[PDB]
């Protein structure tokens, strides 16, 4: 039956977040194998414990190189062939440019970006090797049009997408997808402030976790073979490409 | 269970030949009652399909036949609440050679008679508080293309009109979305990194995916099903 | 000096109004020969007179096909050849979709994007016989966003944006850029809702725009063709 | 005289490849005093030789983080306030992302991006507090069509973009405009020609017309945008 993923094994990093855990949830729900990564240990045992059979747990830092490295190469023995890479873990440090210091950028950077470029290097030879893989990247609608507040997310969301295209050119005749998928504003850690996010948003409401979690699964899909390169808007009509 | 349309009723125009008729078949397999447009005797497809079918010909360059098109399946499925904008043609060739009838024609039926067709179901969409504007455009509405400046105005028109049609309707819950297909030669199979033609089934999940109810949160979009032939 | 037109035959349309004069006094005063276009041919005099050399009037009903066609070959002979066309002059029928005419979807089309096909289609190949060319077409932020209340003429200029990047492939070998500009809000609850999503905080003035035609009229644009340039206040980053 | 710039600071980095001199002189055919930066200081005292007076020269490794502040406190200062900013210095670590070492990313992103943002944050409020500013990145069209074997630089030059629309957002209202630039541009140098409809390369020229262009007080109404120059490559 149509977008089906039994058998499949994916890697889902930032897995206790809203999103990473709501997508975790629909990949499991379509019959995926699921690896769970998280910052602690505890909150991933406790996702795995109540989603029953068919997971993996996988914590670790991603401030840290080598346990990126590390992780990388566990998920892809542990599981047998790591099908599906979602990189979605991601941290913010918000301020005002004029204010900025060097750690706040680099964090982010290194976070949202290098741990992302080191984690995917770690499988994608992998997926190549098996003629089959899915990379899937959550980016931000901010990453396409720019937010004050946000010079070094905004950069490590462009970023991600530009690594995306460049990626996906270089591996499509392996059958390896890779493409990202942009949230607009999404129901998390999170009236005035609100409003005026609201007043941009044509159908008058916040976003779900199930809103990206069903994007992952289409385009983690077989169906989903000839696309790649691609971002996909998920925001209430908040930006239109 | 996910991305079922079971009991929602579909109107695919240009459904008798390539995408339209793979658009049609992923639309029966989830559940969806089908109405088949097409120009002509389309008959066989019903036959193929059975259950859950309805047969609409209309001549989509007669303004009053999209109209008669689009009253017609409101009517007679009980209320469309997935149209799919299918149905487009090319007038190839040089702009310096080109024909006010190329031109002409081309916009009239890309451009006008889906600004018609979806006119007669836009509000039954609304005051029912739910629906899916699907519109195929292409990859040559956003890249340009030579010998098709025509297309290529009815195409990235055709995005610029759903993009406004989607910010109007968003509050009453229906999307409006478009899908653009890339190359569906061996100069084109060199823009391809994935060194393949797409198929009608590569377009047809993505109208799926956009037509299910997982898809309420994306509206305005384009969803680029291409190769990578172009990244956006 | 850099950026400089003289010796240059432009023909922009809708030079009456308020984008329409800037583009057109910008040109002049960067040394081009400019063509007015217009519908009320009182109105061009009155900006003919006040400019002085360099100037030709064209009145021209852009709805009206046949005139199109006579307005390009009236140009293209009178200033001996036509170097930058400004496809400027754009009309509205704005008004919630569902309520929205055959009629008020057809005129914005004719006239938006049809009467820009023939009136470019009767310049190009004289630009491409002479090997030098500039197509400059005003579009708008819409046209890429979208907005309601405007689908017909977001259609119209999302169109025109598609228009011009097929047009500028196939020409570009023969030296004829063909580029857009997409100007955002330009000179109560309505107003100060748009203002509230503009960073800058001020509406767009003519000479905005006008700078940007020059800019892309120039021989120093010649490594540019198919793009759409934004000119917006921020309201819109692409 | 349209698009003139006498009086207005300019600080330009990689002064000596082949578009950072041909920005450096069409900004100082335009009446602008130009500072010239080069990682290679021969050549910086010789086009700081060639054209007149109106140039100061301040050579910097922007791999070194603190050489990358102490470049800006000393356009700052010796010019007495910087208002045009060209970020056009960058390099390459070019190679299939497979055998891409984490040198190779660490070199591209610390250079095309993170030396900008250090950059751009030594100049940015100064020209706040004068109410007149303009920050022109070059960035690529690769950074937005993407392209193998450069991830890296990709992943860089897109960055770029979404750091300069942010960076707009926040100071448009105090008259400083944020822009990029993306340019285009053995004999398989034939495979990118036939994709070019203007069949030809960049030249240096081209993209120093765009940036004056930007530099104007004429473009004050643009913030936030690239401008894409590149003869057709690709089509925004």
């Amino acid at each position: 039956s149509m977008f089906d993923l039994t058998g499949r094994k994916a890697l889902v990093t930032g897995a206790t977040g809203g999103l990473g855990e709501a997508i975790a949830r629909a990949l499991h729900a379509q019959g995926a194998i699921v690896g769970l990564h998280g910052t602690r240990e505890e909150k991933l045992k406790e996702l795995a414990a109540e989603l029953g059979e068919r997971i993996f747990v996988f914590p670790a830092n991603l401030s840290d190189r080598e346990a990126v490295k590390a992780l990388g190469q566990k998920a892809e023995e542990e599981m047998g062939g790591v099908d599906i890479l979602v990189n979605n873990a991601g941290i913010t440090r918000d301020g005002l440019f004029v204010r900025m210091s060097d750690e706040d950028w680099d964090a982010v950077l290194t976070v949202n970006l290098t741990s992302v470029f080191n984690l995917t290097r770690e499988l994608t030879h992998p997926m190549m090797r098996r003629r089959n893989g899915r990379i899937i990247n959550i980016t931000s609608i901010v990453g396409v049009t720019g937010n004050p507040g946000q010079a070094n997310y905004c950069a490590s969301k462009a970023g991600l997408i530009g690594f995306s295209k460049s990626l996906a050119q270089e591996i499509a005749s392996r059958n390896v997808t890779v493409n990202c998928i942009a949230p607009g504003f999404i129901e998390s850690a999170m009236e005035k402030q609100k409003d005026a996010i609201m007043g941009n948003i044509p159908m008058k409401r916040m976003g779900v976790g199930a809103d990206i979690a069903a994007a992952v699964v289409y385009l983690a899909s077989d169906e989903a073979a000839y696309v790649t390169g691609q971002t996909l808007h998920v925001n209430g009509g908040m930006a239109m490409i």
